[PDB]
């Protein structure tokens, strides 16, 4: 009774998401973009429920595209599927150049490689 | 030559950065605040060269902070120290609202888990 889009550059992944979306079998139509541009064509052209979203896209960046979707109030819920870590969308997606994202808890160790790559950036 | 200013609200953990930052021993002043507020008074006012930032504070998100001092320009580094891991990122900081967030690599079950979440929403 739901549609999905997946959003994802690699074609083996996107093979994945389709394959086990139809082992669990209880969705209508499966769309595909690897772009955010095409994405944003099949969200405007069809009917989709829910989103399955990279951010590592060729032409941007998935934080950025689901930031407009909820500017627009669009109608989809969002699963996000990525190798993105806390450093990565910090400094890659929202663009804030962190030195270092320390999880807690940390060793001393830990500590101190977060201020050897201060001091090394200068 | 170098100046931290460290922002968290667990005086706890506020002792053991301070403690750290010691025993690594190369930084002059070490400031201290539990809030933004108190932070953005201190770097206001003081020379700070680092901070030390965490996420969650008593009086807002150490990510909106963040982009408050990209925005301004504020000639600062900054590393962040916190408990915080994508999805309390995605969802609590930038207020996206996703379902989920899958880390790639993942299994099917995992997957199936994603889903579910979705489901269970309505
Ligand atoms: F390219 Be995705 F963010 F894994
Ligand atoms: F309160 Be913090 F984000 F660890
Ligand atoms: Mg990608
Ligand atoms: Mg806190």
């Amino acid at each position: 009774m739901t549609n999905i889009l997946i959003v994802e550059d690699d074609p083996m992944v996107q093979f994945i998401h389709r394959n086990y979306l139809e082992k669990i079998g209880t969705f209508d139509t499966i769309y595909s973009s690897e772009t955010i541009a095409d994405a944003k064509k099949l969200l405007a052209s069809r009917s989709i429920q829910l989103v399955l979203l990279d951010i590592r896209l060729k032409d941007g960046n998935g934080i950025d595209f689901l930031t407009d979707l909820r500017r627009t109030k669009q109608t989809v819920d969002v699963i996000l599927i990525t190798a993105a870590n806390e450093v990565n969308i910090v400094n890659d997606a929202l663009h804030l150049g962190v030195i270092d994202y320390l999880i807690k808890p940390f060793t001393l160790e830990r500590f101190e490689k977060s201020i050897q790559r201060y001091r090394t950036k200068h």
